[PDB]
């Protein structure tokens, strides 16, 4: 019974307060660590010992196994044995069985020993004096819990750690490749007094001194944009954005994105810019560019990915057209074009979009025939309609259309990017189209922002712009079928 | 010469433009070389000098118009803060692309383009591009402000592009500190850091004595408070075994604005387990002189403490720093003596009689820790200006968090770094009896029953976590906008955050 065990624990601590002990000691000062310990003795032989090398080494101890007490000691994800020998103990400091007998799985302690091996071999510590530094009041275990506990998960599950370092080594290379390139990092406010940048429903928060309500960022486009015109020609943002919606597999309500900013470069530019990212990230990370993963359960069969570029570009009205045996033609919200899509989704029996605007029905309609198109490798979905993207540049060729890119791994998208759009007058023009589709009830859909647009009136040079899921490249990159596993504390309801 | 007017005129200038089959706005130009490459490269050109068939691309904003006659135009091309002229002389103009004249005459200060041309010094040696065409590439719709035009305005800080464009001195305030970001994260990582991301939204606002900001998920039907630290869940990962973690993001204080106080401001925290205050001494000492070190070759900075118009005073972060204990130094410098308990009726009541003759503001509620609070801020905060100082020992009832003074009753093991009078870093031993982190939170929550609306709230998940055995621990966290204030010589957080919070414009 766990509450017992804890009871007990607790009246131990409180026992060894009252005997003038302190069970929480402020400071013990290590000589070294468990993996720079293994990393200098693992060449010992069987059976030696190194019984001049006196050194002071601190863990987690997560086993417990009469004259001889055997422990395994832990830290910074590194396992080694203690073997504590009644016939090395310092009897100066205690009796040897009190000191021993105290010790409970999950206990942090200090360590004054000695390096050796086992006649088994078994890399060891051999403690002279060991002292407790803080106690484990639970039982530790040998689920949601994972979610709400993450430090449980992190001691218990060798695969949880090494899940974030792979996190943390995705961000450091993406740090890292941006600035060899010349692109400057900056920070842009969470806090904004118009969410824009995306097509999300925003969270509302209020500042009481100012009494204004302000939204939390749903993209960081809008203010890079605007360093961009202040003549800062490579710049990007790695953090988070906050976006009101459902908890799911793919989504979680605040997330990890990267978005930069490249003057004078382009959706070729950014195609390119694409491909050796993600060839480059993951030979970085494996040594190869195709990996396995599991899209269907842990224990159900992987399929294999493969990052080698290049990566296939799928026109999307087109493909739509060529999949469903259908013309649609523009403009895309006639009454003509908006039936027929109507149909098409009607036909196949998938949700009808509320409301049924163009946009998102063509927005529905990739979801449902090229999404999911390639899992094999990634691919791009590109030349999306202007009216589904109020900020990309008009394509140079095809009326309609936009040089937009988005980048999909497993059905699942990962990046989205495009010339900008960079004359004010259109962006105004675009800004309306989308007001007038909010007005249909579209909650999702872009509000004027007219500092934006001011700023596209003191020139925005030309400029290419590119926007990165951080979390969802990470599910990838390790394994993993949710997001939740990717993020340490990921949002829940409180239990 | 007027703004609108020129605004108006601007816009029928690209209506018309498109109307004649021109695009004023090019969707691609493929450039061969950055302004600050063209610098490097041809800096050491001989006077009058051409290299006319070395024919190069390059794309820049227009900064200067000036003529000489009919057959030269003379501008100021910029580029990544640095600057070239354009001598575009007809003798070289490309005469196949347009009438030259026309050309040139629709340039105007402040329009982005895109140069084909050689470079070459003038007779005058001046570095230009010779242009052989010159095309339009995003064109300025308002004039431009000049240099020291924009001055003394909010123009800055709302169109932070403006100042960006033409005040020299913004575009080095800002690299400056992303320099010091970059500084810190290097600093840390080499000496075995991990660095990690935790959840800007949660059930409860702790690891500081701060008001919140809320916010609601909707799909959840579910209450939020954007944090204000990042501590207890970094406290959470040291925990779960992660011996050395931080983070460097945004927390969130929802109180008023002011110039060392914006409501989302940027922290680092780092949390190093089997370290204590001492080591938290010695690596903040070790952190800002090798710093400012980097910065400038020196561990001597200058600060306008009191305006550019006044004399700048010297800060020297030259370790190892003064410490001050909190409580002995107010009691020093009162004449008092503040015997503990400190919420006791004698205490409490020599604290306010000390505020009073003093005319200093009077806390409210006037609890214990608010009413020492406010004597050290009046009385300790300032005692150093030529260097950074810590002011340290902070009382149990001041620091909910801060595992107590191992020698010393009451106090605990803190540490808060100042410069020129503001608070830059807060670390202390942390609290790992979770015994003793429940008390201190129902303490808390007593203050908060008697109107402290600072006051820390019981955050449960973090208790229990306590409960799974956290090492003995060192934690600190440092405010990279105050920090930056200093190495950049400004006197305003507003700036050295891009884009400040404000009221919304007219
Ligand atoms: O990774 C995500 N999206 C991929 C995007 C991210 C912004 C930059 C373009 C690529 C993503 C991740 C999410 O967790 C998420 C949650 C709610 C709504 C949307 C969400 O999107
Ligand atoms: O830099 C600031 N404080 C210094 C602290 C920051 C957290 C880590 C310890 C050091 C700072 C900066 C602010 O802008 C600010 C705004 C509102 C309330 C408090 C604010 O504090
Ligand atoms: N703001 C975009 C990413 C960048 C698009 C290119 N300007 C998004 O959230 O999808
Ligand atoms: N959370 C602290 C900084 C770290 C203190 C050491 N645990 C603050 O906001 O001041
Ligand atoms: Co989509
Ligand atoms: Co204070």
């Amino acid at each position: 019974d766990p509450r017992l065990y804890f009871e007990n624990r607790s009246k131990f601590i409180q026992d060894q307060k009252d005997k003038g002990i302190n069970p929480y000691p402020h400071k013990f000062e290590r000589t070294i660590s468990i993996p720079e310990f293994i990393e200098k003795y693992k060449d010992l032989g069987n059976g030696e010992h190194l019984e001049d090398t006196i050194l002071n080494i601190t863990g987690r101890i997560m086993r417990v196994s009469q004259k001889l007490r055997f422990f395994d000691l832990v830290g910074d994800g590194e396992k080694i044995q203690v073997l504590a020998n009644y016939s090395f103990h310092n009897h100066e400091k205690g009796n040897f069985a009190e000191c021993y007998d105290k010790i409970r799985r999950g206990d942090i302690v200090g360590i004054v020993g000695f390096p050796g091996k086992s006649k088994k071999g078994e890399l060891s510590i051999f403690p002279k004096e060991t002292i407790l530094l803080s106690a484990c009041l639970h039982m530790l275990p040998m689920t949601e819990i994972r979610y709400r506990q993450r430090y449980l998960d992190l001691l218990i599950n060798e695969s949880s750690r090494h899940t974030f370092v792979t996190r943390t080594k995705i961000i450091n290379f993406l740090r890292n490749f941006l600035n060899e390139r010349g692109f400057f990092e900056v920070e842009t406010p969470m806090m904004n007094l118009i969410a824009g940048g995306a097509n999300a429903r925003p969270f509302i928060t209020h500042h009481n001194d100012l009494d204004l309500d302000l939204y939390l960022r749903i993209a960081t486009e809008l203010p890079l944009k605007m360093l961009i015109v202040g003549g800062i020609d490579k710049v990007y943002e790695i953090g988070k954005v906050f976006r009101n919606e459902g908890i799911d597999n793919t989504h979680n309500p605040e997330f990890t994105s990267c978005e930069f900013y490249w003057a004078y470069a382009d959706y070729n530019d950014l195609i390119k810019w694409s491909e050796d990212f993600f060839s480059q990230l993951v030979y970085h990370l494996f040594g190869t560019y195709k990996i396995s993963y599991n899209k269907d359960g842990p224990e159900n069969q992987p399929i294999e990915i493969d990052f080698t570029p290049p990566y296939p570009k799928v026109s999307i009205v087109e493909e739509i057209e060529k999949v469903t045996n259908t013309i649609l033609e523009q403009p895309f919200d006639s009454n003509e074009t908006i039936e027929k899509m109507i149909n098409i989704i009607k036909e196949h029996k998938i949700e009808l979009p509320n409301p049924p605007t163009a946009a998102k029905l063509l927005d529905q309609l990739a979801s449902h025939f090229i999404e999911n198109k390639y899992n094999d490798k990634p691919f791009f979905i590109v030349e999306h309609p202007q009216i589904m993207s109020p900020l990309a540049k008009y394509h140079r060729t095809k009326p309609g259309l936009t040089e937009r890119l988005e980048m999909f791994i497993c059905g699942k998208e990962v990046l989205n990017a495009y010339t900008e759009l960079n004359d004010p007058f259109k962006q105004k023009e675009c800004f309306k189209l989308q007001q007038k589709d909010r007005e249909k009830g579209d909650t999702e859909a872009a509000q004027l922002d007219s500092a934006f647009c001011t700023s596209l009136e003191y020139g925005l040079p030309p400029t290419g712009g590119l926007g990165l899921g951080i979390d969802r490249i990470t599910m990838f990159l390790t394994n993993k079928n949710s997001i939740k596993d990717v993020i340490l504390f990921p949002t829940m309801r409180p239990a």
